[PDB]
Order: C-alpha cells, then sequence, then structure tokens
C-alpha cells in the first residue's frame, strides 16, 4: 500500500470489480467464507449468482 488505509478484500476484491463483481457486499462475504482467497470466491458468486438474478 502507498498512502492510504488497508481494507481487509480490496486487491481481491479490485480484480472481482474487473471481472464485473459490482456486488462487494456478497463479494465479501464470499471472500469471508474462503478467507480471502478470489479464484475460490469466483467459483463461489459463480454458484450463488442463481440464472440471471442480481
Amino acid at each position: 500500500g502507498s498512502s492510504g488505509s488497508s481494507g481487509h478484500f480490496q486487491v481481491q476484491l479490485e480484480q472481482l470489480r474487473s471481472m464485473g463483481f459490482l456486488n462487494r457486499e456478497a463479494n465479501l462475504q464470499a471472500l469471508i467464507a474462503t478467507g480471502g482467497d478470489v479464484d475460490a470466491a469466483v467459483e463461489k458468486l459463480r454458484q450463488s449468482s442463481g440464472p440471471s438474478s442480481g
């Protein structure tokens, strides 16, 4: 980090954000479940996200 608060799942969120995961709220929870792991989260986020919903 270079001058700026230290978030929990920032970097991890960053990527997600790019992927189109504009659901930090969900991403977080997921990230929490996994423990920060993004790849894993994704695998979850994807699953969680029903067939066209959100």
